[PDB]
C-alpha cells in the first residue's frame, strides 16, 4: 500500500521484475506481459497478473491492454519496457530484423500508449513512462536498429506528452546506462574477455559500476507518481554520469 | 567545375530542385528521384538524371541506387530528402499510415545509406546528408508519425556516422524550421487569414521569416563538401533561431 | 522519513517550499537568504537560518562552516539562490552581469566544494542545483541569466564527474515558470495580469504555472537514495515546455 | 570572395587559420592576441594586429574602436580566445576561475555588443563564437573551462535572439581536440606521448585530431550569407565525438 495503492499499472517486459516489484511494493495492482514465460513467477511473487504476449503483433497488443484492464479494474500507469536489438550497422542489418526492432521498440510503445490512454480517461488521467536508453540520445557502432528505434521513442515521448496533456496524462522517458540485468551479465560472460568488458562497462559511468535494475525502477516509479506532477515530456538519464562526459565518464583520457 | 566537379550526387525527394541545382551549380552529376513526375523538369533544367521512384518500396530503392550509379559512373554523395507525414496524435493515427511514414522517413534513409555506401567505397569515400527537421529534436501536437520517424533519423544519423567513419564517409543531418515550400505557401494561401498564418509561422524563428529551400540547400552543400572534412555525426539546425528559445523564438512571452 | 537525521543546506531558502519538503522528511535544515523573512521559514520547520550574501566569498565560507556546526553534519546541498540583470548584451552593464555570474554560477561552484568536504565526513551525499529551462535555451533580453544558468548546467556535469569518487551525486532541476511570489508579483504589476498569466501558463503543455512544491519534490527525489544511479542529469520540471519547438501549451 | 571588402575581427587570431581563411576570401582582417606572434599572421595576410589582453574590459573597448577605425567597417566578429584553469571545484583557485569566466564568457558578450554597434552602420553582419564540445559536456578536472564554455553556448542563443532584429546572426562552433601547438606540446610533455596522441585521436569517430583549418572552414561558413537562415546554432566540429555516449573512435 502507499504511493500507488489501488492503482492499476501495466508493465511491458516485466520479466526482469524490478519495475513490477517496485510498483507492487507501493500497493499497485500490476499486470505485466513478456514473451518469456518466467514472468509468471514475477507476477505470482507480487500478487499481480501475467500475460504471455508478443508485442510485435498489433492484435496481441490490443488483447494485452483489454485483458489487463479487465483483470485490474482500471489503468493508471503504463510502463513500456520491452525492447529488442538487431546487431549490425546499416551495412549488415537485414531489413526484416530492422523492421521487427522498429515494430517492437517504437510502434508498440505508440500503440500501447494510445490503448492505455483510452483506459486512463475513465479514471481522470494517469502517467506513461517509456524506458528508452542513452542509446536513444547517442549511438554506438553496429547497433543501428536499436539506436534508430530508441531515438524515435525519445521524440515520441515528447509527441505523446503534448498530445496526452489534455487527457491529464504525463509522459516521460528514462534513459538507462549499462544495467546489471541478466541479459547484460550474459553479454559480459559471452564477450571475448568478460573480465575486461565488465571493467569497460562499469567505466562508462562516473560512478564506475553497472546500474542495478532497482535503480531504474525507482526512476520509473518517481516519474509515474504525483511527486512528478509538473514533469511531462522529460527524458531522464539513469546512467551514473555516462552522458555528462564527451568520452568515457568513468575513464577520462 | 567547382567543389563537386565530376562528382556523383544522389538526391531523394529532389522534385524541389533547390538541393539538386545547388550541387549542379558546383559541377556535380546529379541523379534525383521523386514520386511526382515534375522532377523530370528539374533534372532536364540542370543536366542531371531523373528516376520516378517510390521510396516506400525496398525493391525500388535498390533499383534507384543501381541505375543512378550506372548513369553517373560514380557515387560520392547521398542526400536523403524525401519525407511524408500522417496527421494525428497516437490516438488518431492509423497503424498502416504510421508504418508508411516510418518506412519512408526512417527505413528508406538507412537502406539507401547502405546501398550508396557500397558505391562510395569504389571512389574512396564520400558524404551523406539526411534532411531531418526541428521536428526530429522536438515535437508538436498531432504529428506523431513525423516526430517519431524524424527523431529516429536524427539518432540514425549518429549511428551511420560511427559505422561509416572507417569507410571515409561523413554523415550529418540538417534540421530545417518552417521553409517556404509550395506545400507551405499553399496552406498559408488557403487559410482563413493568410497574413496571420504567415506571421505565426515566420515568428517561430528569431529572424521572423520563413526559410527558403535554397537556404537548406546551402547547408546540405556545405556538410557534403570537403570544407566540412572534420564534421560527422552533427545535426545542424537551419531554423533561423527557432530552437534557440524555449518558446516562440520570434514572438517572446 | 527519507532524510531522517540528515543535514540539508538550502541556498535561497526564504521561499520555503524546498526547506519544508526536506523538513517534512525528517531533515535538519540550514537555510540562508539575503532577505530576513527566511527566519520565519526556519522557525516554522525547526531549522537554522543564516542571513547571507552569496555574492561574497567570505560569507559563503562562513555559511557552510556555521551551518555544518549547527546541524552536526552535511548530507545535501541545494543551490537555489539566483538573480537576473534584465537586458541583452547591448544594454546590460558589466558590473550587473559580473554580479549575476558571481551569484548564479561562481557561488554554486564554491558552495559545492565547501559542502563536499563536509559530506566526506558522512560517506557521501547529494548536490542539487536549481538551474532553469533558461540554462538550456535563452529568451530575449535576459543575457546574464541565460549565460549564468547555461554555465551552471555544464558545471552540474563537471561536479558530477569530479565528485563521483567521493560518493556525491550532482544533478540539476530545470524549472519552467513557477508560481513564486516574484513571479506572481510580476503578473500582478503587468498591464494585463490575466493575459500575462495565460501566456506563461501556456508555455507548458499542462497549461498552468508550476508550484514551488512541485520543484521541491524533484529536488527531494534527486537528493535521495532513490536516485542512487542518477548523477550529472538535468531534469526539466517544466510541464512539457521544452518538449515543443514553440509554445508547448499553445501551438500555431 | 565571400567576404570581399568586408571587415572581420578575430579575437585570439594568433594561431592564424581563421584569419587566413577570411583573408583568402577577400576580407580586411583585424586580429588580436596576447602573444606577439599574431603580427606575423597579420603581416602575412595584409591585416592589422593588436596585442590585447581580453581579460581587461578597457582593452576590449580599445580593440574594437581601433580595429573598426583601421578597417573602415565591421561585418564579422569571431570570438576565438580561450583559457583554462586546471582542477575540479575542489582544487581550482577562485581568482583563476574568475579569470576564465572573464575571458571565455564575459569577453565574448562584451565584444559582441561592441562589434554589434559597428555592424548596425553597415546593416548587419555575423558573429561566430568558438565554444567547445566542453561547453556541451564536461570532463574531470576542468571546471572553469566547462562552466565558462557552457555559458558561452547559451550566451550564443541569447545573442542570436537579441541581435536578430539588427540583422546579425550569431552561432557557435564546438570543436573537439584540435592539433594546435598547445595540444601537441601537452602530447610531448606526457609520460607516454604515443598513448596520449592515440587516446585523443580516438575521441573522434574519424580517429585523428582536427586541424585548425577545419575549424576555420566551419567558422567561415557560419559567418557567410550561405548560412543566412542559420542563427543560434551550435555546430560540433568534432569528427563524431559527441555522436557516441563513450569514445567515438574506440567503442567498448
Ligand atoms: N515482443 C516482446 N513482447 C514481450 N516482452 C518482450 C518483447 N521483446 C522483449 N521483451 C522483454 O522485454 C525485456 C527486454 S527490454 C530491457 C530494458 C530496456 N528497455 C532495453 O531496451 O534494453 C525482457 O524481459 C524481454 O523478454
Ligand atoms: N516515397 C517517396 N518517393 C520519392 N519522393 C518522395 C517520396 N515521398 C516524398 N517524396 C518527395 O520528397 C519531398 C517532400 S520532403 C520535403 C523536405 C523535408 N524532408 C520535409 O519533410 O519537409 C517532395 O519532393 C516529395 O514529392
Ligand atoms: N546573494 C544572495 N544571497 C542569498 N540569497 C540570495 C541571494 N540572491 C538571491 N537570493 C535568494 O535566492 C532566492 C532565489 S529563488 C527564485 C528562483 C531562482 N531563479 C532559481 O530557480 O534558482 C530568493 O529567496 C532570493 O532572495
Ligand atoms: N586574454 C586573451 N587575450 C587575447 N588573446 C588571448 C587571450 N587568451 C588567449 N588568447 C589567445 O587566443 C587563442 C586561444 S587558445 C584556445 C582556443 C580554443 N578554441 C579553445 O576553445 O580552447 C590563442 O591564440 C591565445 O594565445
Amino acid at each position: 500500500m502507499g504511493l500507488f495503492a489501488g492503482k492499476g499499472v501495466l508493465v511491458t517486459g516485466g520479466g526482469i521484475g524490478a519495475i513490477a516489484q517496485a510498483f507492487a511494493r507501493e500497493g499497485a495492482l500490476v499486470a505485466l506481459c513478456d514473451l518469456r514465460p518466467e514472468g509468471k513467477e514475477v507476477a505470482e511473487a507480487i500478487g499481480g497478473a501475467f500475460f504471455q504476449v508478443d508485442l510485435e503483433d498489433e492484435r496481441e497488443r490490443v488483447r494485452f491492454v483489454e485483458e489487463a484492464a479487465y483483470a485490474l479494474g482500471r489503468v493508471d500507469v503504463l510502463v513500456n519496457n520491452a525492447a529488442i536489438a538487431a546487431p549490425g550497422s546499416a551495412l549488415t542489418v537485414r531489413l526484416p530484423e530492422w523492421r521487427r526492432v522498429l515494430e517492437v521498440n517504437l510502434t508498440a510503445p505508440m500503440h500501447l500508449s494510445a490503448l492505455a490512454a483510452r483506459e486512463m480517461r475513465k479514471v481522470g488521467g494517469g502517467a506513461i513512462v517509456n524506458v528508452a536508453s542513452v542509446q536513444g540520445l547517442f549511438a554506438e557502432q553496429e547497433n543501428a536498429a536499436y539506436n534508430a528505434s530508441k531515438g524515435g521513442l525519445v521524440n515520441l515521448t515528447r509527441s505523446l506528452a503534448l498530445d496526452l496533456a489534455p487527457l491529464r496524462i504525463r509522459v516521460n522517458a528514462v534513459a538507462p546506462g549499462a544495467i546489471a540485468t541478466e541479459a547484460v551479465l550474459e553479454a559480459i560472460a559471452l564477450s571475448p574477455d568478460p573480465e575486461r568488458t565488465r571493467r569497460d562497462w562499469e567505466d562508462l559511468h562516473a560512478l564506475r559500476r553497472l546500474g542495478k535494475p532497482e535503480e531504474v525502477a525507482e526512476a520509473v516509479l518517481f516519474l509515474a507518481s504525483e511527486k512528478a506532477s509538473f514533469i511531462t515530456g522529460a527524458i531522464l538519464p539513469v546512467d551514473g554520469g555516462m552522458t555528462a562526459s564527451f568520452m568515457m565518464a568513468g575513464r577520462p583520457v
